[PDB]
């Protein structure tokens, strides 16, 4: 039995809760330990709501944002994107981090409605002690915020299945934080469950603190306190882009991800024609419930291993996702809502879009620039050199006026002046060794560069 060496090990070690103990140890009994296609039917308006369908006073919409929470996932680094410390406190746009808007949006919403929304931020060991200091700028702010760090497991050393860290010893790299839906055992042993509940808070409004459209939205509240839905996850149309899905399977809803279906049906999941709609990870959930079902060990999401490389060594990270919850909760929905609602941004290119001038700051919103007719964005594709937010920020003196256009492709050593138009399609692509220079005021459209002569 490999479990039980592993549970002896684990149990040795002095640096993690018992709670986190056997919740790690939980996770590796069902990876130890499939969909069947023909079951799988897809929602109805019913179970994935339209949100065109949702049935449309301050002192009333005081009483339902005095019933909700708004919690970040915020375990995340900034590593991606070319940053240290957490991804939340990156720029995003005229000097605001992520959570500075997310703080002022809070700020919007309680002075509008005289309401005090609590932000709950859910740190990692990888964050908590950062976003602990930063959040001190926020004390002057017209809100209420709290932070609780989520579960810490150990890696597993892939070859003889044991822990990496050892009792005694420090040493982050040991050690990972078992995925976003580790977010309700956390909130629960952190305590912050039992004080939400005690306080008469009843939904918490779920979101990674990077998607940007991730705003409260006063309609979607509306329906689960009218309903009495225990989760509700969001979804929006899939473009040729896009994740997981909402299904009815054995008569509820759940989560499918390609990870469970059978390779003879991962095109047929893959194609656009099938399935309609994936998951945002904008997610609303019932407190009551998620003690209920924390207590009961009904959580057992699927395991989602997550190998990783320590100093070349493989390890296992075994992990679960929070969206994958929702086939526990009763009553559960999806809403089915407009891209407005995901704008995550997760590369260089995506902050291109949002400082650009496709959007403008609103007391903390992000607003989309109504001078651009066309719904979609423009898709924009940058080459490595353009990976990291400094190299990103050095190589656009300014950031072009996009909002005419169609798709921008560029490789190589390319570095953007300022007062930069780019319209319809563009490609730059300057040629090995050469540090290609687009020159202030440029107008490109409907160009392809190659080097210095098609400038």
């Amino acid at each position: 039995e490999k479990l039980d060496k592993l549970r002896a090990e684990v149990a040795k070690l002095d640096q993690i809760s018992e709670n986190e103990k056997a919740g790690f140890i939980s996770l590796v009994s069902r990876y130890l330990s499939q969909i069947e296609w023909s079951k799988i039917q897809t929602p109805t308006d019913e179970v994935v709501v339209p949100y065109d369908t949702l049935a449309s006073d301050l002192e009333e919409t005081k009483k339902l944002l005095d019933k909700l929470v708004v919690l970040k996932l915020n375990g995340g680094l900034g590593t991606t994107m070319g940053c240290t410390g957490p991804k939340s406190v990156i720029e995003v746009r005229n000097g605001f981090t992520f959570l500075d808007l997310i703080v002022i949006q809070i700020e919007s919403l309680n002075k509008k409605y005289g309401c005090s929304v609590p932000l709950l931020l859910m740190n990692s060991f990888n964050t908590h002690d950062d976003t602990q200091k930063i959040v001190e700028k926020y004390s002057n702010s017209n809100i209420e915020i709290h932070t609780f760090n989520q579960s810490q497991y150990p890696r597993i050393v892939t070859e003889d299945f044991l822990p990496l860290p050892s009792k005694g010893k420090s040493g982050k790299d040991g050690w990972y934080p078992p995925g976003h839906g580790d977010v309700f055992p956390s909130l629960n042993n952190s305590g912050k469950l039992d004080i939400l509940l005690a306080q008469g808070k009843e939904y918490v409004f779920i979101a990674n603190s990077d998607n940007l459209g991730a705003i409260v939205d006063i309609k979607i509240l509306n329906h689960l306190i009218n309903n009495q839905n225990e989760y509700c996850m969001e979804v929006t149309p899939k473009t040729l882009a896009d994740g997981g899905t909402l299904i009815s399977y054995e008569g509820r809803v759940q989560l499918l991800e390609i990870a469970q279906v059978p390779d003879e049906h991962v095109n047929e999941f893959k194609s656009i024609e099938k399935f309609k709609i994936f998951n945002t990870n904008n997610l609303w959930v019932n407190l009551k419930a998620i003690k209920r079902l924390v207590e009961a060990e009904a959580l057992k999401m699927e395991i989602i291993p997550n190998p990783k490389e320590v100093d070349g060594v493989k390890v296992l990270q075994l992990e679960t996702a929070a969206g994958a919850a929702i086939r526990f909760f009763d009553k559960a929905i999806g809403i089915n809502v407009p891209r407005s609602r995901f704008l995550p941004v997760k590369a260089t290119s995506d902050l291109l879009l949002v400082q650009s001038d496709l959007y403008t700051l609103v007391d903390g919103f992000v607003i989309r620039n109504p001078a651009r007719a066309n719904p979609a964005n423009p898709s924009i594709e940058l080459g490595p050199e353009f990976k990291k937010v400094a190299n990103f920020l050095a190589r656009f003196k300014s950031i072009p006026s996009i909002v005419e256009l169609d798709s921008l492709k560029v490789s190589g050593d390319v570095w953007f002046g300022s007062g930069i138009t780019l319209k319809g399609k563009v490609t730059i692509t300057a040629k090995s060794g050469v540090k290609l220079e687009i020159p202030d005021g440029a107008v490109l459209e409907n160009k392809d560069v190659n080097g210095p002569e098609d400038l």
